[PDB]
């Protein structure tokens, strides 16, 4: 039974046509969905109710929409996330944290406009973990950016949005100063031909799963569910791509902000997403991604591919790792493992900012403190696998991978190791 | 010899890719696509498309098939929709760099428990009528393809089956259906509503993979450009939806309400054309090529030799294209299967197989109507030399470039086994 | 060129110049051959064991001292010939000459002692005399047997109910002499510990131009089920009387260790010859060079795509420690071990990276030299109070004793291989450390 | 049927890694097809007599090689009439006849930088009494094998040059030697004294690869089966040394004492006879023909075309045979190129060409002694059928089998085009 669920006999396949000509519609998917869902706040998805919802529907990070609505408006959006999201923290086995992300309005006709200045510092004072950068054209824009977050802002994410000509001719010199990408399809639609588009996603989507950087694919990906309860045959078809292209996020924009039926929209990514993570063709995927990742000398790079080895080596349910910043859970990401990678952090600013990396299921440790360091930290990963079995990833008798370093504070992971359940 | 210029279009960096993951980062937006448009595009006729003027504009735009769809409309009304596709085809036979075969295909109402009295009825109208393929609703085994092939009668044994997958129970039932069916048309409007929604993508890739195994000609369609019935530009999921269907290995494209009830139906084919030109070009060949030679079992047949060899040969030296022989169109469909990159222009005098070799990608038809020759070499070099000409007319070759030639060794279908490298004169 | 460029510029572009890395780096099989390059020097310890045949040329305690130096790492003892006097005469003389080196615990070189029985001769089982001779070595505790002419499974559960209970530790090496030994390879490597492909019986028992196929086929089964797998006989015949070899047998040991063997053997070249350390030193220069020569990238790819899934935590760290050391060009995996078995599971996968195996066992540290690139470290320290504490102690000591040999440098990172608690079977933890 | 699968290591060439293709060799999996590696014999006093050199040929002796480091003009020019006597003995039946080359190895440069007076006056001798190839010793950069080449002078045109690599400096200037000559030998007597011993298998192996990646023969040389000059049977290591040299992609093989001077000349060839064929069988033909086409460049060369073509065409169908017509040997040279399992059956007028292909792995080559007909397709056709009957005649070909033929559009060298799949009859 275990080897007929979620396309094993596709997974097994020894060429890509072969995996394709196994696909089965009664191979039903059983590990949580990887992909996150970024869902866009608006007058359709504003209220606490609605917002609860949403978070039980799968959605993982808020988008703000920074070209419309005021200051105020913006800050009661961010305040009902907030109260939403902590509604569910009296169960801290079960708590889901939702990142808060600003969307810019952008240079318009201009580098960094004055209006972008002063949101940007909103988004500081407020305390948001992403900005998508709206027309980002070069390295230059992407320091403005940062610039304008000032010293507090230092560990906000910055996911540059390619929009133009310009930023696809100049995507590398970006990624390498960015956090991630958006291909924010709707302007590059009308920037390039329409029929040019699906190529410069692919590109952008291959590039960042080659960089280890988070890649976002946006807009009109269910736009028929603004006035729709179902999408149409394009639209499934079109997200179910994203995530076979290698996307870490989907992204709803009029579909949630504006449209009649947010919730179905956020339960309609959620449920493509998992039927195609599990229609991966992970074989040929971690081969191509393990030849192409430099040689390294860091120890958390090292530790990294060798827990994604020995997961796939004993079909792991997961990889716990513990991180302070994200990053030891980012690297184990880059490797696609289909075990879900289970990051326990003290930091909730992580916690949020983790779901732009495809298979990191935060989780955030608000245990006493044990006095003995080796003790604490065996204590974090008895929690990761606590939270593990009440949310369905782990059993009793599967096998576990655990990161984890050999001194408190961040870039000290060095370690992994083999754990059998219960 | 062929220039830097030449190996920066149509993908070519990333063709020379050694990894799938290295072939998608360098696709460019900047490389243009220089190859004809292979995957054929079905439109729907209707009210919007039906007119022998609007018909004219849509061949012009690239409509290969134009499907009569018999869940609506009299045998009247679909008989003058056949002569106005009929008169806006030939209203271009003046001219051989605009002359194109279309094929005519009449999707059945459906089933009760066998073939419908009304199927019965339709699928004699298209004999009568001479259709050249039969789109069969609602196929859910073996004994419904049986059932429209007896309905075919004894006139009808030329015409293509090509069976509509659109529950659980013609997925389940695929190997069974394919096995006696020409053709496969994933038909994902009922298929998204006999089956979860989410899971439309897993049967569609399924089906396109197992008839690119089988080398039989497999059709996405349903809601490809939607949102095009109202508006003149498609959505951002809806480009995407037809570049997919593509590199998935679709052998068409399909238009429905696009094309027979909306304001856009010649926007919607202009659209389909571009994407499928542009998807075409990013299609991974090295890796296709090779896992289409892995999975394709040994053979002893002449044709399936020659055409693997054919195929191989092209690749080798860039050819521009292969002209092939054929008769009934087998020798073609046969090359297709390999999936080369050089365009198969297929020589024959059956107006039928002319119309056919359409559901098969990257085959060119032309219709040859000279008198035979005495000297049966003679005749065979006349229609290579036409296939070089239209070629040379068309923009598919030039004086210096390389064609492979496939050809038989006798006259009549199914002794194809020869395989020549000729120099463009 | 995107792939090494970042180590390229730390390690330098004389490091990837050495020890066939250009032809290591390269994508396909055909452009790896290409690449091979005899200006390329190689730069690790030899992993491929050698197994010396002790005879008069080489029984005298000051030859066998020279023999060790030169690499011996395997003494053969051949109870075809010889009393059993004489044997242990030669035994004395090993065990003498290896005890020699034991005052620096730290380069001490373990070597073991392997009985090779005379065989069962027109008989149809275990022989009297092979019942006698197998006595003999648990007696004189041998390490492991080599055992000829095995026809079948039944043969090695013969050779082993003969070793009785006090031979439980020995390993069981089936010799395969002839063609019901091939046919029925499957059932013998499966109740043995290893395999010898005795080519000289092998090549009068089937046409002499089948032996090839045969060595391949066993070779690259016993590399599959991850078992010891031993080539010998006339790799070296002509240095009997020669101070060199000819082009036939450079090529002969060279194309061993490319086929996957584990061990290389002298017979006559060391037993009876003239110049039985030069041909030590030649089968050392040789493996060196070939072991520089394997194609570790399809290799790697193979043993992780044609081993089957496991639940077994020891297999599943050991692929770890090996992805993770391929990752980093670690100069070495430091694994504890007291069996052998964790060594045995990181030898498998044919790490380029040394594996330094640290026990307190003496005969696990001699048996270890059957598996490729297993260097033996023989911790003689009383345990710790607290276990955590012993285990960290022998993990410094494998780190001090690689620096002091040159198989660990300041700069290096090393893989570290352990379990969770005391006693073998636990090995579940995979580390890495950066040498200060 | 199951007992062709069974033999001729098919269950391991069908293995999907080469780690599993090793563990499916199987000792009772017999050879069927011919052998392929040519061997070449130094001629000396235990091979000179004409009744001596028969059974050597029968044996399958291919090339004979003249050591010019022993002997005088007189002598060697007496081991050239007694070669011609025996290889003409048989000219009576010419469906069974088999070609020999005569090859000269030169005495070599000694101290002197370059080509030396002895070299000058032998290298004259070749020409005046036909040689066909040249085996040059100590080869160190291009401008030695041009001076090879202009000793040879304007008759000596058609004389192939096979530059033999014998010292460091040959290894460091490979590339461009092998780009000036017509191949390589790996001359191990000389090479294992002048680079350390334990090296020449690196030197060995990657000259090898580089010769396959180019298309050019390499021949493995010296103490093959040294043993064997005073042992009937030879050792494990010599045995395994001659299997491997085959594996690593070796076009001949070679015997210097083992024949020249020996007690055993015959027996050593019929060693390394039966070697080659069990070790042909064992290559692992999934990996590196798909290694070789994807290395191989892109080519607008015709015969290069038709080339891979006949090869793709040939694995596809298990062809029994490629038969090539060829002027020259080049079309034979370039299907050898891509190692087809199938045998390539070479048909030539040219006694030379019929000779030099043997430098060529699987080319089997047949001297056609018939007048040109009048009719060009005739000629064409009559040939063909000579390789088929040669081919039945000799084991190669039966009734029922496919076969990939290869010809070119007109009479004459360079127009080779075209591929045909022909059933056995
Ligand atoms: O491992 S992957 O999932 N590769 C998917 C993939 C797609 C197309 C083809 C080429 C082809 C196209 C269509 C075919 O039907 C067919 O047989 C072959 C081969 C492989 C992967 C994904 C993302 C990044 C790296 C790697
Ligand atoms: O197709 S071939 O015959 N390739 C042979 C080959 C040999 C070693 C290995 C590396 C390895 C892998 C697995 C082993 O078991 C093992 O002993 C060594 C991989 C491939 C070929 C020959 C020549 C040129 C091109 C291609
Ligand atoms: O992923 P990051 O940010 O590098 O954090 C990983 C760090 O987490 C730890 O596992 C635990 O550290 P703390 O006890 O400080 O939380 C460290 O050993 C390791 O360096
Ligand atoms: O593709 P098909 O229908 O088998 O037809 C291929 C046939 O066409 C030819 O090339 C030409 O045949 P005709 O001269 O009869 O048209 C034959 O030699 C070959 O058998
Ligand atoms: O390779 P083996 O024989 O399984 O030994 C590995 C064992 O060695 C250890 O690392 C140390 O164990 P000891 O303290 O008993 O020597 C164990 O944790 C582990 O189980
Ligand atoms: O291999 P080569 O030397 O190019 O010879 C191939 C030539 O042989 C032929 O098949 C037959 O030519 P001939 O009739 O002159 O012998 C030509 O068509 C072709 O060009
Ligand atoms: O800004 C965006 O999100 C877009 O244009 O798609
Ligand atoms: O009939 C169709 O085409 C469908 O249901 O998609
Ligand atoms: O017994 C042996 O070692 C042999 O026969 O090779
Ligand atoms: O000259 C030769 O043949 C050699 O040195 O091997
Ligand atoms: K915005
Ligand atoms: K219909
Ligand atoms: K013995
Ligand atoms: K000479
Ligand atoms: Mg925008
Ligand atoms: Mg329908
Ligand atoms: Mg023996
Ligand atoms: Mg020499």
């Amino acid at each position: 039974a275990f080897f007929q669920q979620q396309q094993l006999p596709a997974a097994m396949a020894d060429t890509f046509l072969e995996h394709l000509c196994l696909l089965d519609i009664d191979s039903e998917p059983v590990a949580a969905r990887s992909t996150s869902i970024i869902a866009t706040i608006g007058p359709a998805s504003r209220s606490v109710e609605r917002l609860k919802e949403m978070i039980k529907a799968g959605m993982n990070i808020a988008r703000l929409n920074f070209s419309h609505g005021s200051h105020e408006y913006h800050a009661e959006s961010i305040a009902n996330v907030r109260e939403a999201v902590e509604s569910f923290a009296g169960s801290p086995l079960s708590y889901r944290p939702v990142a808060i992300a600003l969307d810019t309005k952008g240079p318009g006709s201009g580098g960094l406009s004055e209006q972008d200045v002063r949101d940007l510092r909103f988004g500081v004072e407020h305390g948001v973990d992403i900005v998508f950068a709206s027309f980002v054209r070069k390295a230059s824009d992407v320091a403005a950016v940062r610039a304008a977050l000032g010293p507090e802002g230092h560990g906000i994410k910055i996911i540059s949005k390619i929009e133009n000509h310009e930023g696809v001719k100049r995507f590398d010199e970006i990624l390498e100063v960015s956090d991630g990408i958006m291909v924010a399809r709707g302007d590059l639609g009308i920037e390039i031909p329409a029929e040019k588009v699906f190529l410069a996603q692919k590109m952008m989507i291959g590039r960042c799963n080659l960089a280890g950087k988070p890649v976002v694919c946006a807009t009109q990906m269910l736009e028929s569910m603004i006035t729709k309860p179902r999408p149409t045959r394009a639209e499934t078809s079109d997200v179910a791509n994203a995530v076979l292209d290698g996307a870490d996020c989907i992204m709803l924009s009029g579909e949630t902000a504006k449209g009649n039926f947010p919730v179905e929209a956020v339960k309609m990514q959620h449920a493509i997403a998992r039927e195609a993570e599990a229609a991966v063709y992970h074989r040929q995927l971690f081969e191509e991604l393990r030849r192409a990742a430099p040689l390294s000398r860091d120890p958390t790079e090292v530790t990294a591919i060798g827990a994604v080895e020995a997961a796939f080596k004993c079909c792991a349910a997961a990889i716990i790792v513990l991180t302070t910043t994200g990053r030891s859970a980012q690297l184990l990401s880059r490797y696609r493992p289909r075990a879900a990678v289970i990051a326990v952090t003290r930091s909730a600013q992580a916690a949020r900012q983790v779901h732009l990396c495809r298979g990191v299921f935060p989780l955030l440790y608000r245990e006493p403190p044990e006095a003995i360091w080796a003790d604490d930290v065996d204590r974090r990963v008895q929690f990761g696998i606590e939270s593990g079995k009440l949310r369905g990833f782990l059993r009793v008798g599967d096998l576990v991978i655990v990161v984890t370093g050999w001194r408190p504070g961040s870039g000290y992971t060095n370690i992994m190791r083999v754990l059998s359940i219960s």
